[PDB]
């Protein structure tokens, strides 16, 4: 055998006297096979879930994944039911779906998985510092108390005026609209709803000064910081490119506004409660005393505003193109509108939107069958075992939840593809908690997330802007619905989704053309 070992040697050393050309070969040759065996010898394990077969190492099950992920999900599911991991640019994701699903990764104990493990690489680059994932899941949960402290009935009340304002505002003077010169015209849903929802958004949870900056060269800061918010983060996260500095220099350029704002609120004393920043202000002690600094401050400013910026605008987007070829629903909701507005001699009001069960089914029912979020990460912190299997799921793998592929399941849905408001009537509620809770710091939420309806996740990191989301959808589509009525082009319908963005947001352009209901209305107020 010895002189075997001889020969291992001197092999060794042919090998390192191969071409280039062959040496490059092997390179991807000897990677390419490993990968291949190693996936065989991984199914062999009986405290592993199915693992999802791919020729390409690192990158994996990425491109059909990235593309489209509930098609993914579903033939996955035919060959290897509701637990499966798959393999995604570097990391390792087990996808549960299913109830169950939500339960084991919305309800993991915070020992187990890492929320800010996973999202801060792609958050705090856009975000700021100390701020969402970039602090210890503590901070984040009484952040969430502080922001949570500016959405409260009362603030509803104040913000439903400013949001109408808004949306008349844009109806007169935006070029997609202008309904005082036109009474017919075509728009495209994915030009409009970013808009709107900003201008809203702005004027309602920043306030006056920070919405009329959005009238000037400022806006497109908020267009910079828009595009270093997307998966290429996820991979790529800081590359020397011209993308990743105007974002960052918007980053910088907005949060010192706020800041420059914030500041001489307090350098005179004109802290109300007018909006979030107002409360911030008031409002961002820890329980272990420490103040939030005014850069934090405005990095949860930011966060929170860019949270609400795409998921609202993506959802407002697929609330026109559904209706677009139901006139019967448009007609069913304006019918709504006329009984509680008294056909429109009262003003619009955030109790008033309450009695509005229709509108807000179609919402929840948009939100169902297009939740704007397809997939929720977390990175497994130590390993987990998943009952009643065998599998144990090791620590630094992620586990992924999907409510939204649940969303569209005939079995918890019937005819789940097909777009029927009246599948929640008698149960038009944001979401409900449908036994006991529990809080983790900014209060009692549902304690089982095992909902096959679950929008808004659940668990410690359960959204906070539900009841903001359906009172800024329910003021626009109140007043959508009463202005104009609206359909497709000639053999147009609903665009299929681009789950490739950050957003399941339509196929664009997505155009529809709306007429006024009342060609001679003009909406009042000035602009020059
Ligand atoms: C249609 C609108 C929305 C939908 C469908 C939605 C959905 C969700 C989901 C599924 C989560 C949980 C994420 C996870 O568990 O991994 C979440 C979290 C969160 N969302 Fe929303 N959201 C919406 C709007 C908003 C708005 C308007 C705001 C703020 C004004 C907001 C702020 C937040 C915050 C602060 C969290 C906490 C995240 C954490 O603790 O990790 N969301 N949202
Ligand atoms: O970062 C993320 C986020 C990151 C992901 F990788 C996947 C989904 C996400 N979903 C949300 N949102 C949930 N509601 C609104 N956005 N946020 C997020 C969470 C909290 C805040 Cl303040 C802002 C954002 Cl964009």
């Amino acid at each position: 055998v010895g002189e075997a070992l001889e020969y291992v040697n001197i092999g060794l050393s042919h090998f390192l006297a191969l071409p280039l050309a062959q040496r490059i070969s092997l390179i991807i040759i000897i990677p390419f096979i490993y990968n291949i065996v190693w996936q065989l010898l991984y199914s062999l394990r009986k405290d592993r879930p199915p693992l999802v077969f791919y020729w390409i190492p690192w990158v994996g099950s990425a491109v059909v994944y990235g593309m489209k992920p509930y098609e993914f999900f579903e033939e996955c599911q035919k060959k290897y039911g509701d637990i499966f991991s798959f393999v995604l640019l570097g990391r390792v994701m087990t996808v549960y779906l299913g109830p169950k699903g939500h339960e084991f990764v919305f309800n993991a104990k915070l020992a187990d998985v890492s929320a800010e493990a996973a999202y801060a690489h792609l958050t705090t680059p856009v975000f700021g510092k100390g701020v969402i994932y970039d602090c210890p899941n503590s901070r984040l949960m009484e952040q969430k108390k502080f922001v949570k402290g500016a959405l409260t009935k009362e603030a509803f009340k104040s913000y439903v005026p400013l949001i109408a304002e808004e949306v008349y505002k844009y109806f007169r003077d935006s070029k997609n609209f202008r309904l005082n010169e036109r009474t017919t015209g075509t728009i495209d849903v994915m030009v409009t709803q970013p808009e709107m929802t900003i201008f809203t958004a702005s004027r309602s949870l920043l306030g006056k000064e920070m919405r009329a900056k959005l009238d000037t060269d400022f806006a497109y800061l908020y267009s910079d910081l828009d595009k270093g918010f997307t998966p290429i983060n996820f991979v790529f996260p800081n590359l020397p490119l011209e993308h990743y500095r105007k974002r960052d220099h918007a980053q910088k350029a907005i949060s010192g506004t706020y800041m420059s704002l914030i500041k001489e609120r307090r350098k005179n004393n004109d802290i109300q409660d007018r909006d979030l920043i107002d409360s911030l202000m008031k409002n961002s002690t820890y329980k272990d005393g420490v103040k939030m600094t005014d850069q934090e401050i405005a990095n949860l400013l930011i966060g929170v505003l860019m949270g609400g910026q795409h998921t609202s605008a993506a959802t407002s987007a697929w609330i026109l193109l559904h209706l677009a070829e139901r006139p019967d629903v448009q007609q069913e909701l304006y019918e709504e509108q006329m009984r509680v507005l008294d056909g429109g001699k009262k003003e619009l009001t955030y109790d008033l939107l309450q009695e509005m069960p229709l509108l807000n089914q179609t919402i929840k029912e948009t939100l169902r069958m297009h939740h704007p979020l397809h997939s929720l990460f977390r990175k497994v912190m130590k390993d987990m075992h998943v009952p009643n299997t065998s599998y144990a799921i090791p620590a630094g793998y992620h586990v992924l939840v999907s409510p939204g592929y649940t969303h569209l399941r005939d079995e918890y849905f019937p005819n789940a593809h097909q777009f029927n408001i009246h599948r929640w009537n008698n149960d038009s509620a944001s979401s409900y908690s449908v036994g006991e809770e529990v809080d983790y710091g900014f209060g009692a939420i549902s304690k089982g997330v095992s909902s096959p309806y679950l929008p808004f996740g659940g668990g410690r990191h359960r959204c906070i802007g539900e009841h903001f989301a359906y009172c800024q959808l329910g003021v626009l589509m109140s007043i959508f619905i009463r202005t104009l009525k609206w359909h497709y082009p000639e053999g147009k319908t609903v665009p299929p989704p681009d789950f490739t963005s950050m957003v399941t947001l339509p196929t664009g352009p997505a155009k529809i053309i709306w007429e006024k209901r009342n060609p001679e209305q003009k909406i009042g107020g000035r602009h020059h």
